[PDB]
């Protein structure tokens, strides 16, 4: 039961032209380290939204898949294979954010453009306006800033980049409550797992004993509540987004990596409930730097089917709850 | 903490070929009784298997949206109006008994064949040969029968139709047990939401509190495992499907009716984990009679945004987990 | 080809149904049989005269992998695996799909009921609605489907009113001028490339030779000719509105799942030179890519004729002029 | 069209990027106006001239429903959505992508900075790779797509080497036979029915007329003609194997989501009549059908023509007329 975080109604605000936009690099609450080679993070904000961005840089270029769902996606590029990923607010707008990083990507490639030396990033918003009283979104020159500021083995936890303005529980915006953005790690013998994840939801986040612990608080109360209940009385009455990342460095063939996202982006309605619906623009990246085998056969002591790409994403799926509960603490 | 139903290793066995099958029109457990005007239900199965067909016959015809996951997908139709949805054993073999509901709606209709009047039916199929030592499969005359027995406003809950030698938990054969399938019903005003599911995970079933209920059960230990725990432990050693519908009697629109699919469809993640992996060939059916229309606004005393199809798909989701823990009892 | 000009209208469509008749299978011949070199593929053709209809399965027992692509309002698709043993094309509708089921049965019967998961013999069917073009609600069962499989032969395909292609038709802007086709195919090899197409025609449009002209569907009775569906649809819209094709590649080159994929979109597209309109709302197309992986491409896509040259999409471009080529087969 | 036969070859390829110029957007107006009557439709092309590349808006301030049909292996979209107040289409690769955020930014300006959820403005944009056809690295940013915006013209359309169009190019199998192409547009008034094609060719494909002449690409400089690429692929395979599109239609016609949908996919496949090979794995083809529900179909489709004949399908094959007059505009 963690103090409420009401993000409150709205107020006509300024947007991008009225400011000098200063990017500040997001700290958030804490930093999570972890040793991942080849994977960089960088976070940038403006406090003028607030609203940010948050780049999951992996220079080299690491083969991706992409599994959107619901009715309000926002998504750029899309790419199986990415050079960098941006999470951004600003709805559509904050889109904006990953061009930036593809044009600085293109400067520090000497502005070569063969057709395989193309920079490639895939970009996801959230839409984090009803949060706030301005229209700043993220632009061109946050995406370079946050790409500037990344560096190996930090994610900053809570109100930072993308997850400034992140809110849950819209039923009703009178009960919805400010987020953040998260990120978890795992290590399992060579194996590594990163998730990160922005929660926009229209649904609300659930802990491993299915208790709400943010989004829909009832201030009249005291309490937050499944919307389910919520959803049910209204029906009796009156008849008559979130964005995410894996990165792990095991190698998955294309059909392996899709599947594998699908499963990993299912297995988050048990951190979000409602997920996957047509108010949501629920986005995950599946991203693999390709360097570690799994075995030819999938047994162990632990069972004949127990070494695959779906154990693989059974793991994940939970370092990807870790990240949730991250973003909702 | 139920008692167990391993399904032991299965031992060269019987075809159809061997037998002269006689349809068993099954009754399960208990029956689930319900009030769903112009929707049957019928289950039929061969006891020779053991394995079956059960069939959902809507006369009329209704608008249906299909979610499909995981790599082992069997679905024959998987169309957007249907006159009956199909779901059976046998493996691929078993999308035969579907044919035999299409024949027998094509006699009822007196063998009209006018593009408008085509009967269509779609099925899906479960592998439930591991969990038994016969080849025998759902057939064109299962089907039929399926269809013969169906009635109004009954379900036959447990080992019963497709759900005859249905089974969870598939880390390692010696740990999986027997589920069954499952229904629920409810009724809020005029709405009616019906779930029926045949789980046939490779996963495990999980209850609200998030307690492995069905599959992964250890006979050296008397206890069940979420199947993540085996595999955290298998890669740290060795480094170095379940058929469903929904009806509702909402008018939904295509595009709202595919999200309330997908939505539906994801929230079994909370009940059956892990779910949507490679391994599986998970399939929903969200069906709508058409016949009660949602608000024009989605307003309530319980919040601005609380009456819409996503908040239907929160409801049914209920439904479903409560038929997923029928199926599992 | 040289295609026939006389017409073949269908003429319009109380119907009696399968089991009104005692059903013998018969083994189709068609107009001629193509005959090709492609260990491994052979094909079946058996019909019903009581429809008349009938069911075409290609049978590559080792198990072949497969992209399918699915276009239209009116897909009936059983299976659509990614890996198969037999591709079923029927008539009779989504009725026809049971044909399959036959197939699947006998090929389980065959492998001795063995039932574990990598023993499981996969089998995906496709249909055309063929109920227009006879009076008979005769549809493509199990039996057929088996008989099918059973008359599969090595090598050979029966062009013309055969198998699947029995009843089926083109050319539904108005039934008055829909004409019967049939089924085709085509081969080529190309070094140590081999490429099979199959198609059964059944479109809302027309088929249309390399020329441009309307050579099967939309013949007006009236005229003597075919005209595109297009002046028919401009004419109606003025007026009114005033101020299925299934179809298989099967290659021996080696292609990875994505690559098959989008060779399957490509090949499919190509089939609007040939068939027009296509992919419509009205059609259920259905193309099946298939690859016997027996034959790397090279490294490098390059060659004399140039640095991209030699690559999935070149032979995809090969493969749509088979696949044209069958079209054209069908409707002579 | 008649097309010029003369060639227009890209010519090989340590180009500079944006910062290098002072980049001053220059309007374009390509080689001819086509001018159209279709209320609620402008266009805006803009170039550098320091690419050569640009950028074309479709600008449609009262939003549309939209259906994006995308195929091949390079798709550059940002956004795809179903409903849209502009169509972006630009050069300059995935880095092109961000002239979209310059038209996005511009209309959120229009719009006084309002943001509730009903008031974002959606644009939708696609790239074509286009520099291998010029030295530069410039590309399509953030200030081009604005200005493409700033300069839309109710009711025109700069022909040619214009917007998006200025380094598109055609017939990709080598380098040494790729002609410059162009962008294009055609415009049908049928009764009440507005159509409007709008194409930008970059294809590894070639540019085919009505009677099946390749007419732009696959140049063969040593001939002085240019042949389908599938003869050079079929002498590549027996060699060495021995033994983008981005497009819109834009039509006032009410459809629902479904019938929207499958009109693209239907659209977007006869362009293979146009453009052979296409829909290929080297492609990003991407098509936007997009409708300002203005009019009704009847609701029966008949008319004299047929009883078929008046019917999304129909506008479908009446709208992949206009887009193959696009093309060739865009090949002239
Ligand atoms: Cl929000
Ligand atoms: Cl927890
Ligand atoms: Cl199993
Ligand atoms: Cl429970
Ligand atoms: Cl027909
Ligand atoms: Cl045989
Ligand atoms: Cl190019
Ligand atoms: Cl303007």
């Amino acid at each position: 039961d963690p103090a409420p975080r009401l993000a409150g109604p709205p107020v006509g605000g300024p947007g991008n032209a009225a400011f000098d936009l200063a990017p500040v690099r997001s700290t958030g609450r804490e930093m999570l380290r972890f040793d991942f080679p080849g994977v960089s993070i960088g976070a940038a904000h403006y406090e003028e939204g607030p609203t940010g961005a948050t780049v999951i840089h992996i220079p080299a270029g690491a083969r991706t898949a992409v599994d959107a769902r619901g009715g309000a996606v926002g998504l750029s590029g899309g790419y199986d294979f990415n050079h960098a990923i941006c999470l951004a607010g600003g709805a559509g707008y904050g889109l904006e954010a990953g061009a930036g990083v593809s044009g600085a990507l293109l400067e520090r490639l000497e502005y070569r453009t063969g057709f395989a030396e193309l920079q490639l990033v895939s970009s996801a918003v959230i839409y984090d306006f009803s949060a706030r009283s301005t229209a700043v979104y993220p632009d061109k020159a946050l995406g370079r800033a946050a790409l500037e500021f990344a560096v190996p083995g930090e994610f900053p936890q809570g109100r930072a980049g993308a997850g400034m303005s992140a809110s849950a529980g819209k039923v009703d915006w009178d009960r919805t409550e400010i987020t953040g953005q998260g990120a978890a790690f795992r290590r399992l013998g060579d194996v590594r797992i990163l998730a990160v994840v922005v929660p926009n939801p229209v649904g609300v986040i659930v802990d491993r004993a299915g208790t709400v612990v943010r989004g829909n608080y009832d201030a009249q109360t005291g309490v937050r509540r499944h919307p389910v209940f919520d959803y049910q009385e209204a029906f009796a009455e009156q008849v008559p987004t979130t964005i995410s990342a894996i990165v792990t460095n095991v190698r998955m063939s294309p059909v392996e990596l899709n599947q594998f996202a699908k499963q990993v982006h299912s297995s988050m309605h048990r951190g979000i409930q409602p997920f996957h619906t047509d108010m949501d623009g629920d986005t995950l990246f599946a991203v693999t730097t390709d360097e570690i085998d799994l075995p030819t056969t999938p047994g162990s002591s632990r069972g004949r089917l127990s070494v695959n790409a779906t154990a693989l994403g059974a793991i994940a799926s939970e370092v990807m709850w870790d990240a949730v509960l991250e973003a909702g603490k």
